[PDB]
DNA sequence: TATATATATATGTGTATATATACACACATACATATACA
């Protein structure tokens, strides 16, 4: 590691924190991606969201989710 | 001109809340403006 400041090269591992956050993270490329959780089911047309991305505010993205006249076409009722 | 309404203001010490602007940038939603056509 003293070699490694020398030398501006990296040895040991620096990944993101994800402490109290229960989806997963995926490294592409350059950059991580944060991924929320659903659960799904045909027999009754239900997929449950269980988790939302890295600080991502639950109202805040579910009002998002309504604006969207693409996604509605689809979706008939939204409950918390 | 008279007897009679019903709404209206201000004081101190209290109880509750509302709203405009700057600054950067990744991201989302709305056309719309053409360009082959058709």
């Amino acid at each position: 590691l003293h070699y490694a400041i020398k030398h501006k090269i990296t040895i040991l591992p620096l990944r993101p924190s994800n402490y109290n956050f229960k989806g997963h993270l995926k490294r592409f490329g350059q950059y991580y991606y944060s991924y929320g959780t659903y659960v799904i089911s045909e027999q009754r047309n239900i997929i449950t969201i269980t988790e939302l991305p890295l600080r991502v505010p639950t109202v805040a993205y579910i009002e998002s989710i309504k604006k969207s006249s693409n996604r509605m076409t689809f979706i008939e009722e939204i409950i918390d």
